[PDB]
């Protein structure tokens, strides 16, 4: 039983890595993209741009472990082990030569690490509406003269007791849309069917553990990065941000400024955090001609 | 029906103030001192302290409107709103002479604009483990490296949509275990038969909900003390925060110098935020002192 529709000419398959199955869906030809998503989602926030991509490449989505239909980990939910996963699998189809990653939130949070110590392994790089888990985060206001802040969801999921598995348990659906909503600045982009889909997914209860626990490494993540950011990112780099409410602005390409030498960043205005949903055909095509001047079928 | 075990010698009783209804406990004999609850408790978080309080001073502790026993406010909840409510009911009790004033946590929140606005009927002033609304507030971390960011729930109260009250209800119990001793040092004075007694008090619905619109209003209360602020206090003012895990450390004492000419702050080493329970002996003592360098029976 498939959680979310595939698109025609894509196959939904599992793959074991390091002992754990991991769900992804795969079509197309060419060099690979990879393409991982973040909280709160699944593989099938990329399911526009796959299509479009599978053009001129081999795209595969994975779930993040625990997420979708992924298996937990079983190192744990830090980075750099969950990097190992997502690493590991591209090679089982790109053994040959690099390819290229696309991730969104957490995504990047999961990726970074691989990236940085399998350098000769990416070709190129986009990373869109979330922080590299570094010392940055740790000036994020918690509360803001407009309300609620973007960033106060951290504490939120890092807190212990499983605070919040056990307030949103049974509100799984009500609590998807607000923040959502919250971090959206398009909202009429999710439909009911849409928002069912995704609180459905994350609603199992492996499924609503996990994603939390990427909260609750976070910390550990930013210790592990602080090693790591010693060595400089050497691909071609572009990131991706919001403009309007729930977009994360100039932090983007300036945080990336300071991991990569060659990095070029859009914002995009009238856009949020959700960025493949909200602002599908502009981001698409910005990924697309990023991804084109490299290489490709 | 008493919520909390009134002390011997002390009477439970209502007074109806501008068409609210006010539950307090008072008792003793002399000058007034008024002691302000905050958020996640009510008049009881003074129960040690006022049979020793009242040796020298009539002391009433009240319910803040919509908690523990008090009818919720019929203007708003901001802190100038809610300040008329407390000014009125003291002054009911001490029409004649000025009264003393110890608050904690929300309660600050909840005096300090009828503090400014009627210096002359405030004798002295204590203050514990809040910071006064104003812009410095908009500067503290969504999350540390270290411990927990104390200021999140400033977010998720506030957040709209009545989130906080959607994902509590049913859940009150555990939640104000765990937001009681994440922001203590001394969790063990937290027994299972106390945070009873709180959480009974604050699952009421319409406490629950009024918990949560003090911080709906917290940036009004913002712009209220950008105006207000402009006259510093000229009473004798002590400032109290824990040193420990959950405490406010130096920015009690420090902000407070922005508001008042006369302070002295103590930051009690090993306590946290709940400083009338987890750091009685001290906390008592100081209170006590500081009350007693006036007028007392
Ligand atoms: C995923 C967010 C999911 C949203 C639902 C809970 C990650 O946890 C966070 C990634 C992005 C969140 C948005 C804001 C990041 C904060 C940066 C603000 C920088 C300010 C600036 O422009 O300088
Ligand atoms: C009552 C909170 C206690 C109940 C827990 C849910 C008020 O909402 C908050 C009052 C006291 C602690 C919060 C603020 C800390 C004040 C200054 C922060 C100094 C350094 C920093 O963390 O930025």
């Amino acid at each position: 039983a498939e959680e979310f529709p595939v698109p025609n000419g894509f196959e939904s398959a599992y793959r074991e890595v390091d002992g754990v199955k991991l769900h992804y869906v795969k079509g197309g030809q060419g060099p690979l993209v990879m393409l991982v998503h973040g909280f709160g989602q699944t593989w099938y926030e990329w399911h526009q741009l796959m299509p479009e991509l599978a053009k001129r490449f081999t795209v595969i989505a994975p779930d993040l472990p625990g997420l979708g239909q992924s298996e937990p980990p079983k190192t744990g939910y830090s980075g750099e082990q969950v990097a190992v996963y997502l690493h590991k699998l591209a090679r089982q189809f790109s053994p040959d030569r690099p390819f290229d990653l696309v991730a969104h939130d957490i995504g990047i949070w999961n990726t970074y690490p691989m990236v940085v110590k399998n350098q000769a392994d990416i070709a190129r790089l986009v990373y869109m509406q979330a922080p590299i888990p570094d010392a940055r985060i740790y000036r994020f206001p918690a509360f803001t003269a407009q309300g609620e802040s973007l960033v106060w969801h951290f504490s939120f999921f890092a807190a212990d007791d499983r605070l919040a598995e056990t307030l949103i348990a049974g509100k799984e659906r009500f609590f998807l849309e607000h923040f959502i909503k919250s971090h959206a600045s398009n909202t009429e982009v999710f439909s009911e069917r849409l928002l069912d889909l995704y609180a459905r997914s994350y609603a199992k209860p492996h499924s609503l553990n996990a994603s939390f626990e990427y909260y609750r490494a976070l910390n550990e993540s930013v210790r592990q990065n602080a090693e790591l950011a010693k060595t400089r990112l050497q691909m071609p780099t572009m990131t991706l941000a919001g403009g309007g409410h729930g977009g994360m602005g100039t932090f983007q390409l300036e945080q990336m400024k300071a991991y990569a030498e060659d990095v070029e960043g859009h914002v995009l205005p009238g856009c949020g955090h959700w960025l493949p949903e909200e602002c599908a055909a502009p981001m698409n095509r910005l990924v697309i001609d990023f991804l084109s001047r490299g290489r490709h079928h």
